[PDB]
């Protein structure tokens, strides 16, 4: 039972910032919102709910030997990693993230719901599910002595090639014990593949994957970087489409007709095209996608917006440094959207888009997840990466 | 005979090494995923020398597992199986929870339902009409 | 930085040939083309582009000790022969070759292109597709000790017998690095099998996987010797057959009305009709397939070349010693193709048939690919027996 | 570099409390010693070189569910819970620890080493070599269908059967990265198996096993219950003994003649002496060996100081709660021990142990590796459970 006593209030709901405001949290949830017992002092801060990432990997971190440690380490190691990474994250205003692959992820999360490590409420995916030679298989690039002693990856690893087994991957996330489903529709940039845009996933293939996920109560997200693997993935009834580097006039009206998300990922994009200058950090069947690839994203965002595509927030941790999450605010301004539009993205939408009802907002009976910054993020953008104060589920992190 | 990860699946709540070295279970094992497969699962209960067939339609309460009523199988597998008990003299006994499965399971043409613990009024109505046989 | 002046121009796209000409080469390209720096005499000789093989096995050659050396050599062995059969290839005036079987083409492709070795420009098949006990089939012929020990070859190992399998198996090949399909739609004559003309794809299942490439940017070219199986992979949409021993007039109206080229290959025909003469030479189920089929080649030719089917340069090099790849030319006219024509059909025509647009005539803005002889090949066919030089990507190889 | 002003110094080497000193830290080791720039005050309290602990296990901990989560977790899991373990063994004084058995410390030692996680420096024993039933073989009451699927463990999996295996568990040993040996010479408490004290090594095993490791550098420790496996351990050459329950006359008198170092675990035996008593917490084939063996330890101590034997500091941790370490003090001084020399059983003598110098007592040149409690350990033991201030490696952890 704590008193919080903040000079202003974000309305996530409305995009408007109220004044004064006490805000009284027992049990975890928040009951009462009094405008105009333990007792914080924040009357020099402005209130937020927490922020949600909807893509990221806090099971690795991208590194100049991240192509070679693959074959020497152990996902203990990994594990001991992401215990950081799940710390800083967290610390930086973060409470609930999305993870989109990855198998360290599910066990993390248990950790964090158990209370022996610190970390924001994890939504995992688990293994992502891909076609053979796909951006998410895992064997690619592998000489033929590991492949053979591997074998050929199947549903049980991931990897499909007809409806049946798209169905029994589904059940096969489920029964790993995931929260969402993840699928790449096309290529991608960090796979040691050739393609990366190429349409790799068949309209059939999606619409049994997405059946079956609606049968156990999943949500579907899809990597997609080209036109036709992303306009497949909208046919086939995905949920959000994780990059649209080559958005088109027509993809964008499917995307309004069946109301697909979007989510932008602008972070990775520019942290890819600098990354490929430098000689040597990526290998030569990477550098090329990357440097094509990386300066493309934000010009479609702004095209995004422009049109009126619902947008959500989510940066592709991983790829970039985890605790460093809150820049995306900041290039999603520069790329043409409101202040008050880039905040809600990331608390009622990211809500709406994992399908909870419980948080985004500073309301009566939702999680007590709270933030706060001295300055006014709608006045200032730039304000996002000072965050001193941090609370979930009416537990304190930070003063 | 059951789906992957469904309520009896032999391998639920083991861990990844046990469940490399056992491998995934398939028709021979009791788990389907499709028309053939569930063919080819009554024949082998016919092989093994069975005198009546058991489904898990939904999920369960006893199993290592997280759900306990969604729905595990899919209209069709539950017609393939019933088509394949049909051709070898079987009837075909259905375990089920949730109100979505227990109505994949009449409609597929069970004989018997095993549990019917959120039925509501428009299943009892297709019972009626189709003559299933309810075990509480 | 070169310039060459030579006497006689080939012009390929019009099929005449010109007068004296300057060709200067920059940055491996064709820049200028004045009519009528580093120099090259050549005014005495007869300017050509460079010649395209669309049929070769680079892999292997025929030999009396062919059949005994797969469970005694390794791969590594039959890569050192490869090196000298890619120097001879080249040497001879092909710049480019159409490899439609074989795991080791795609290594010798990579190392030709990092320089390491000689030989021309590769788009390599990778593993042919066939269903079990296709034409195709790596485990025909063995015993019950080494097929139990092996296993049943599946879509990994391009053995298909369904829609979703050929779609696994035109992903694996994209996997494994290849530039263009291939499949067995009959039986053979070098297989270790019973028959030779017998339909071994249903038209499903070349459907499947002509969909699956075209998916991935792929052509796919098929062999075929009985009427059946030819007449299944033309509806199913393949780019080019391999060999037409047994085409009907039904068979020409559908390659006319679809588009489908035709690849004879009459030196591999020829080939096997002589070796199936000695005794020994090839197995006693090899020996009568290939002493029916070899015969019914240049015949065929004629007549397609008489119907206005759309034809080719392959030779099936392998089934022939490596570097006699000119004698198809003197075949060809041998059978009523006109010299001008045959040598089109492997500059231009073999262009389109590859699907590329930077080879095949010396235009500017093209690849540096030039071969020149003494004599013209449009009044003697003989001449292009003694080619003398040789240009690949701007650097010269023999002079 | 900083300067330590403290009341009193316990010298470990002379086993007397000093008076006031100062100690100064730079780069990680003492450089002076004043008797009689930055300051921490500690003038209130007496001053200690960290503490060793010889014999824990970081992996995991005893609890009711501890025989049936290993068929249902991973080692991810209990990575998760060695955070906490160590952390919480770090913050009560020890400094270093010698970890005899279990596959996650090896990682858990990398992981402290880089930084990621905050424990004591490890020196990790990877997994123990027993003989097949033994009571480390890692298949001991499974049954027959996970029996078949695992295979019989063999010299990778720590389990041998003659001089040869031996030879290679332990070159398997350092292969995987080890820092010291540990075998079982007899039977165990914890086990799922019948016998507790029958011997399960013969001297030709523990030789070669002896032989082997002081090729590699390493040093063996033996556990052991019953006196013919104690006495065969002896005489093969290990460097330490475990437990020594039954130890008899003849037994000292070989340890004496040798110079074999004892370490007791009395908290172990004590822990499960009162766990038998509850129902149901152990499996009904462990509770008649614990609730025999436990209650037979305080008096071997007793018995084993009394006779001259050379006693190493160790608690068998795991068995019990991590963080406890520091009751085993008092468990010593009313088994007979005095105080001087149970402080010193874990600084100079566990330095001995280990094998190491540069480490155990606050002298010039050594490892800055400091403890500080408000009473004097040697006038009341009771004060070694009043840690406030810990050093390691000159980088304050608590103050
Ligand atoms: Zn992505
Ligand atoms: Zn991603
Ligand atoms: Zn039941
Ligand atoms: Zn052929
Ligand atoms: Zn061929
Ligand atoms: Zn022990
Ligand atoms: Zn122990």
């Amino acid at each position: 039972p704590v008193a919080l006593h903040c000079g202003k209030l974000f309305d996530a709901r409305s995009g408007r910032v109220l004044g004064p405001h006490t805000v009284v949290v027992r049990d975890g949830r928040i009951d009462q919102l009094i405008s105009g017992l333990a007792a914080v002092d924040l009357r020099n801060r402005t209130c937020l709910p927490g922020w949600t990432d909807l893509h990221v990997h806090l099971g690795g971190e991208s590194s100049p030997q991240s192509y070679s440690e693959g074959f020497r380490l152990d996902p203990i190691d990994f594990a001991y990693r992401s215990v950081g990474y799940a710390e800083r994250t967290l610390l930086a205003g973060f409470t609930s993230v999305r993870d989109l692959g990855g198998e360290v992820s599910p066990h993390l999360r248990d950790a964090v719901n158990q209370g022996l490590v610190k970390g924001p409420r994890i939504f995992a995916a688990g293994k992502s599910i891909a076609t053979t030679g796909g951006h998410a298989d895992p064997t690619n690039g592998w000489n033929d002595q590991l492949s053979h002693l591997i074998g050929p990856p199947g549903p049980t690893e991931g990897v499909v090639n007809s409806v049946d087994e798209a169905r029994q991957a589904v059940r096969q996330r489920y029964k790993d014990g995931s929260d969402v489903i993840k699928i790449t529709a096309t290529g991608g940039v960090l796979s040691y593949a050739k393609s990366g845009d190429a349409p790799q996933f068949t309209v059939d293939e999606v619409k049994a994957i997405v059946d079956t996920a609606n049968d156990y109560g999943y949500k579907v997200a899809a990597h997609a970087h080209g036109t036709e693997g992303m306009k497949r993935a909208i046919l086939g009834g995905v949920t959000s489409i994780e990059h649209g580097t080559y958005m088109t006039d027509e993809v964008m009206r499917l995307m309004k007709q069946h109301g697909t998300w979007y989510v932008p990922t602008i972070s990775a994009g520019r942290f890819v095209a600098e990354k490929a200058k430098i000689d040597g950090y990526f290998p030569e069947v990477v550098r090329p996608k990357a440097a094509r690839i990386g300066a493309q994203i934000q010009d479609t965002a702004a095209k995004a917006y422009r049109n009126g595509v619902k947008i959500a927030f989510g940066t592709d941790m991983g790829v970039g440094p985890h605790g460093d999450n809150a820049r995306e605010f900041i290039y999603m301004v520069e790329a043409g959207i409101p202040a008050a539009t880039a905040l809600q993205s990331a608390t009622v939408l990211a809500a709406e888009v994992l399908g909870v009802d419980d948080q985004g907002a500073i309301e009566t009976g939702k999680r007590a997840d709270i933030i706060a910054m001295p300055g006014d993020p709608v006045a200032d953008i730039n304000a996002v990466l000072n965050v001193d104060f941090v609370m979930k589920d009416g537990e304190i992190f930070r003063q």
